[PDB]
């Protein structure tokens, strides 16, 4: 009291703001709905003036806090206020399961949605994206803000509409795919997305760590060409057994030698086969080579009804649907003289990781992120902020139990479930593979135990099931990816029984996953036990140290009859687990480097491309591309060092820029390249001014606008593909000791040069020649 007011801080940034917001809690306590709502208009004014989101934060969150209470009945605990603050800072709020992560997000979503730039709230699947949007939207609309739901089944129009709302719920995939499409548009107005302001990712460690490199692809409705496969195969019939190519015994590895390499360079009329401009050609020869030397007909595959069918080596049984990849199937189709069925071509591509970084602001939530903090900082520049639970966790996380054989471990799981089932306490068996869920289910049916099995198939159907897993008698086998996001509240008479008993069947590659399973119990403060069963036979127990240890236990005489539960053991296991998590981080880190090569290239091209679409006049640009294109032509024929500059370039110009027979005797001969370039450029300019004004002015700007886009997109496609072929075969271009990364960066840079020149020569011919 008085002794207190006189004393009045060792509180952190979040404990504070949470208290401030709690203080001004009555200044909205009795306000009126219309008045509470008008608060938005107010915040918007102040922001218009000069205030910042940080400024209004304390009040904004107070508004939402009251708003919720009225609209939902829930008054945002103080822990939750701290979470919102963390999110607003562009960081990761780590709130254990059950803490109210969803509601927690409405705080910073609202705040960052006032400037009118839109805010994306991302989820794992449309069910959750639709539920949240549906439930939380009721709060935002209350404070006069429009919530939009962006789904896969929506039309370019209806999408654009939701991407226009203040807030927009969606899923990682849709957001990604829309982005690729907005980047294939012909008219700036065909896009759906607004600049990527700020995204708030739920289940963020799953989206940015686990599914980070998930590829989002837009393939081509049309097909690829087949001419090269033929040429490549025809060529391979030329070569000989040893001085033309090598063939490894153990591995089916096949390589070309200097002779074949020269015979190839000779055969296809090219200086360098390793030249980045011929990556596709070199790749085709390696498959056509593989198809003739490492794939035997009637043993590796068969030819039936004009096709190539993969024979399962030992079972002699055909695998009717599948093909070989990286064009090896087309290589064999060519060899066997069959109809070459070509693959479709990728037109646009991007990973979740490289898509989310296009944003201006990012924030995420998950109950499990601390372990990956470092990665989050370096890649997404986000920090993990651990928000304290609303109530103290009283859940009894018993130490791992180890059996000798899987059968033993699984029998134990059933025994346990049974015992708990008899008392009537709920049980939720966590699993990692659906195959495993079924293993236990069969075991529970042999005991007469009624249960449910979730395999992340139908999310809504499963969500409902889960919601009833806290009820007395319930028994649920859920596969790691099932039920995510649905709170299991305890049924009447359940805490009195011990709360939810969680039973883990294996430790996952990442402790995070094990902790997510643990977290389903001990919700707000509810009682509950978690227990993991493992066997010496599990995948992890055969790893690093785990081996040595289990080796010793085996020699010690351990049986299924009696499990092991030692702090020395359980910690030696924990030691491996960390090591596994170590290397997995090292790999990710390495792959980040390769992924970046194409990433930076894509960001550049898209930017340049958007500029084209968002440009009214394009002639200066096209002219430049022609200049460059041309300078290259002349340089091709004017060796800066039997003959001193032969000439044919003439017909190369009359056939590529001017018209047939427009020049030859004109200023070309003995001259200097420096000269020939400007002379021929004028001819071109009048030739363009002519076509320009003479055949259609506005029609020229659009004649251009199209000819360029098609040029970019066309070459990008080729690039994405050659860039892939290069990566796949970069160990072939790198030397023994050398690290391929460098070689990939270098050639990857060299190919981009190639791709710009290719874009240039195309937009050069087409513009100066063809008519609309
Ligand atoms: N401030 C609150 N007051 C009362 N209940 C809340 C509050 N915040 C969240 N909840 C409840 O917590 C449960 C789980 O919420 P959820 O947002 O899904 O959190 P999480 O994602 O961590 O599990 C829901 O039943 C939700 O209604
Ligand atoms: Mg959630």
């Amino acid at each position: 009291h008085m002794l207190g007011i006189l004393n009045k801080r060792t509180l952190n940034r979040y404990e504070k703001i949470a208290n401030d917001i709690d203080a001004i809690r009555g200044d909205y306590e009795n306000l009126s709905d219309d008045a509470l709502k008008h608060k938005t208009i107010e915040f918007k004014e102040r922001l218009e003036k000069g205030a910042t989101t940080d400024d209004l934060l304390v009040e904004a969150f107070a508004v939402v806090r009251e708003a919720s209470r009225r609209v939902t009945g829930m008054f945002p605990f103080k822990v939750q206020l701290m979470g919102g603050v963390a999110l607003h800072d562009g960081n990761i709020a780590e709130m254990k399961t059950g803490e109210g992560k969803t509601l927690t997000s409405t705080l910073p979503v609202y705040l960052n949605a006032l400037t009118g730039k839109g805010v994306h709230v991302v989820t794992v699947n449309e069910y959750l994206a639709s539920r949240d949007a549906e439930q939380m939207g009721k709060i935002f609309e209350f404070l006069g803000l429009t919530v939009g739901l962006n789904l896969n089944s929506m039309s370019k129009d209806e999408k654009r509409e939701a991407y226009a709302a203040d807030i927009t719920y969606s899923t990682n995939n849709e957001l990604g795919f829309d982005y690729l499409r907005d980047n294939m548009v012909l008219y700036k107005e065909q896009m759906v997305q607004r600049p990527l302001h700020f995204a708030v990712i739920d289940e963020v460690d799953s989206i940015l760590i686990d599914e980070a490199r998930t590829p989002l692809i837009i393939s081509g409705q049309a097909a690829k060409s087949t001419k090269l496969y033929v040429q490549a195969n025809a060529f391979v019939r030329t070569l000989k057994a040893e001085k033309d190519y090598t063939y490894d015994i153990k591995t089916k590895a096949v390589q070309l030698t200097e002779e074949g390499m020269t015979k190839a360079e000779k055969a296809f009329g090219i200086d360098n086969l390793f030249d980045v401009k011929h990556v596709a050609l070199n790749h085709h020869i390696n498959q056509a080579l593989k198809a003739h030397v490492a794939m035997q007909k009637d043993v590796d595959y068969v030819v039936e009804d004009g096709q190539v069918v993969i024979v399962d080596s030992f079972t002699g049984r055909l695998m009717k649907g599948r093909r070989y990849s990286e064009g090896l199937h087309q290589a064999i189709e060519a060899k066997e003289g069959l109809e070459i069925q070509n693959e479709s071509m990728t037109l646009a591509t991007i990973t979740f990781q490289n898509y989310f970084r296009m944003y201006e602001k990012l924030a995420g939530m998950t109950g499990t992120a601390k372990t990956e903090e470092e990665e989050f900082r370096n890649i997404y520049n986000m920090q993990v902020v651990t928000i304290p639970t609303n109530r103290p966790v009283v859940r009894d996380d018993r130490p791992d139990l180890i059996y000798r054989t899987m059968e033993g471990k699984f029998k134990a799981v059933a025994e346990d479930v049974a015992q708990r089932y008899m008392t009537g306490q709920p049980v939720l068996v966590g699993t990692v593979a659906v195959e495993t869920s079924e293993l236990i289910s069969k075991l529970l049916k042999n005991k007469g135990i009624p249960h449910q099995v979730l395999n992340a198939k139908n999310h809504e159907r499963e969500a409902q099931i889960i919601e009833e897993a806290g009820q007395k008698g319930a028994v649920t086998i859920a596969t790691n990816m099932a039920g995510r996001g649905t709170d299991i509240k305890l049924g009447e008479g359940v805490k009195e029984l011990g709360g939810l008993a969680v039973v883990g069947t294996e430790r996952h590659e990442s402790r995070r996953i094990d902790n997510q399973l643990r977290g389903r119990s001990g919700r707000q403060g509810d009682p509950g036990i978690t227990q993991f069963y493992l066997s010496m036979e599990d995948e992890l127990m055969r790893r690093f140290g785990a081996e040595r240890t289990m080796a010793m236990l085996d020699r010690f005489g351990m049986d299924d009859s009696t499990p092991i539960q030692s702090k020395m053991v359980s910690r030696a296991v924990e030691s491996s687990q960390k090591r596994v998590e170590g290397n997995n981080f090292d790999s990710r880190k390495q792959l980040l480097q390769y992924d970046d090569v194409l990433r930076q290239q894509r960001e550049v091209i898209y930017k340049q491309r958007f500029e084209v679409i968002d440009s009214e006049n394009l002639r200066e640009i096209v002219e430049n591309m022609i200049k460059s294109s041309l300078e290259r032509a002349i340089a091709a024929y004017t060796p800066r060092e039997e003959e001193w500059k032969l000439d044919g370039l003439v017909d190369l110009i009359n056939t590529t820029y001017l018209d047939e027979g427009a020049l030859e005797k004109s200023d070309i001969f003995g001259k200097e390249p420096d000269e020939m370039l400007e002379l021929i450029m004028d001819r071109i300019i009048t030739k363009y001014n002519e076509k320009e004004e003479q055949f259609g002015k506005e029609q020229m700007r659009e004649f251009e606008k199209v000819i360029v886009l098609r040029a970019v997109d066309s070459k990008w496609m080729d690039h994405i593909d050659a860039m892939d072929q290069l990566r796949q075969g970069i160990h072939l271009r790198a030397y023994a000791q050398t690290n391929p990364l460098r070689e990939y960066q270098m050639e990857g840079f060299a190919m981009f040069e190639h791709m710009i020149e290719s874009i240039e020569d195309e937009v050069a011919k087409f513009v100066m020649k063809a008519e609309i």
